[PDB]
């Protein structure tokens, strides 16, 4: 049986149309650039004036999401365009198939272990879809509560039930990396 996909697809058009969508989302001012201090200061925004993370929990947060767009070529000062973006993010996905491989811990999960201690109120890495409504709207990655509970219709989501960092890193894999079939809908209709 097929648990994963190990494979990038950087030529599939709906790939490029996924991450192209999320660069038109990054480029609130319509620049056709993007910098990593925006990412930056967008992401730590979020956990400090709307999830009320720590200076200890906005920290390590703020290192993941800096390591995280910083893989896919992104730097402090420097603004990135469309083709220097979609090129990073072959780079980005290249290092993260082969830390999956090797079984050592992607940029992704890293930045979910670190906002999830911010999203769960509980701070067990496991939050519950009333949270993932809460993150993903502040975000604005995702708009409505119908894609948001998609979410948790893809997800292997536990008993209680709530969704944890291991299922979503699994989810994230095939859905920015791979293009796994069985992640389509991740973010409902919100994310192509
Ligand atoms: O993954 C995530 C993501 C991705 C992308 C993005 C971006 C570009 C692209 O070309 C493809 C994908 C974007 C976002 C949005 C964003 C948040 C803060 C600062 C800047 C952007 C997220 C959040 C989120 C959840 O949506 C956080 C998360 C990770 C890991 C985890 O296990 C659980 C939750």
């Amino acid at each position: 049986h097929h648990h994963g996909k190990l494979t990038s697809d950087f030529d599939n058009p709906r790939w490029i149309g996924r991450h192209k969508h999320m660069f038109n989302f990054l480029d609130v001012n319509h620049n056709g650039k993007i910098s990593l201090d925006e990412m930056v200061y967008k992401a730590s925004d979020i956990v400090i004036n709307n999830l009320g993370a720590t200076p200890e929990q906005a920290k390590r947060h703020k290192d993941a999401v800096e390591a995280f767009f910083g893989g896919a070529g992104m730097k402090y000062g420097v603004e990135t365009d469309w083709p220097a973006y979609i090129e990073g993010w072959k780079k980005l996905a290249t290092d993260e198939l082969e830390k999956y491989a090797k079984n050592e811990p992607t940029l992704i999960r890293i930045w979910g272990d670190a906002l999830f201690d911010i999203v769960d109120k509980d701070q067990n890495g496991a939050i519950t879809l009333d949270e993932w409504k809460a993150y993903t709207k502040a975000a604005g990655i995702i708009q409505s509560s119908e894609d948001c509970e998609e979410t948790f219709r893809v997800c292997d989501i536990d008993e209680s039930g709530q969704l944890d960092v291991d299922e979503m890193t699994r989810q994230h894999l095939g859905f920015w990396y791979t293009m796994d079939p069985a992640c389509e809908k991740l973010y409902g209709g919100a994310v192509p």
